């Protein structure tokens, strides 16, 4: 079974604009997931710190890369905190209606794109090189679901019955077809090089 949600207005509206812009400093991106990946896997750890069974689920905390030419996808793996179904639902919530609506109000006071994660909305940029994003998650506390959209106003949740992932979020960039660049490894080096390489957790980019 799955669920259809629509977007809060400002976040379809958020979307809409990231989806169509012609910003050429793209490569932001990477940069918003691997700092929401970070985050994720500080949280686990954090919390770990009382309850050390929390990483009874996977005891590795780091960040995957995955380039695949084939299916023409991203994919960016933490063994973070996860998230919920509950997290999933409130996580598109107000605090991301308030975030939103704040990055459009500078935007059009000339602020730049590249400024999205300090509203913490920053996970819309993935729509720059994206034409479809699946979140696929699973948290100590639920299930594993799969989350997905197409940025045309609405959110699918259901589920997720592939492969168990333990713990963690995987993040599923259904590249644009003119958005191939941020599958060849020269290119994804350099992003990390210089945007994220100061990262607290092992960042491995996979061959293909
Ligand atoms: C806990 O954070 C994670 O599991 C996680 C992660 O590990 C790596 C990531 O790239 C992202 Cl986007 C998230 C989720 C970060 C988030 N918090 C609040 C909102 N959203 C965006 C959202 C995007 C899509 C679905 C639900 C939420
Ligand atoms: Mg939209
Ligand atoms: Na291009």
């Amino acid at each position: 079974e799955v669920e259809t949600f629509a977007f809060q207005a400002e976040i379809a509206q958020l979307m809409s604009l990231i989806i169509n812009t012609f910003y050429s400093n793209k490569e932001i991106f990477l940069r918003e997931l691997i700092s929401n990946s970070s985050d994720a896997l500080d949280k686990i750890r954090y919390e770990s710190l009382t309850d050390p069974s929390k990483l009874d689920s996977g005891k590795e905390l780091h960040i995957n890369l995955i380039p695949n030419k084939q299916d023409r996808t991203l994919t960016i793996v933490d063994t973070g905190i996860g998230m919920t179904k509950a997290d999933l639902i409130n996580n598109l919530g107000t605090i991301a209606k308030s975030g939103t609506k704040a990055f459009m109000e500078a935007l059009q006071a000339g602020a730049d794109i590249s400024m999205i994660g300090q509203f913490g909305v920053g996970f819309y940029s993935a729509y720059l090189v994206a034409e479809k994003v699946t979140v696929i998650t699973k948290h100590n506390d639920d299930e594993q679901y799969a989350w997905e959209s197409s940025a045309g106003g609405s959110f699918t949740v259901r589920t997720d019955t592939g492969e168990p992932m333990g713990r963690g979020t995987k993040v599923i960039l259904h590249l644009k077809e003119d958005q191939t660049e941020y599958l060849e490894e020269r290119r994804i080096k350099e992003i990390v090089k210089k945007h994220s390489q100061f990262i607290g957790y092992p960042i491995t980019l996979f061959v293909e």
